């Protein structure tokens, strides 16, 4: 619903990953970049988790109509 999607929108804006006219792929990339840190650099599995969760979150953002579908 709009409330859940709005909370998601606000949070992503506040985290500095969501912007205007952004495609799903771009949002996912921005989230993964902000998720990088000591653990993603040291362990492949953590780096993969970061990318997979980022993609999943961007997907939820798209469903919430916050980003454009990849074409
Ligand atoms: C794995 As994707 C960026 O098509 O949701
Ligand atoms: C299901 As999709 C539009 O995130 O590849
Ligand atoms: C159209 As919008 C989700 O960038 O306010
Ligand atoms: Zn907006
Ligand atoms: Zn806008
Ligand atoms: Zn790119
Ligand atoms: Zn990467
Ligand atoms: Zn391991
Ligand atoms: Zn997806």
């Amino acid at each position: 619903n709009w409330v859940a999607c709005g909370i998601l929108e606000g949070g992503l804006k506040a985290a500095g990953v969501l912007e205007e006219g952004q495609y799903n792929r771009e949002l996912a990339e921005a989230i993964a970049a902000k998720g990088e840190g000591f653990w993603t650099t040291q362990f492949p599995q953590i780096g993969d988790w970061n990318e997979d969760q980022a993609a999943a979150l961007a997907d939820r953002a798209q469903t919430c109509g916050l980003v454009k579908a990849d074409t």
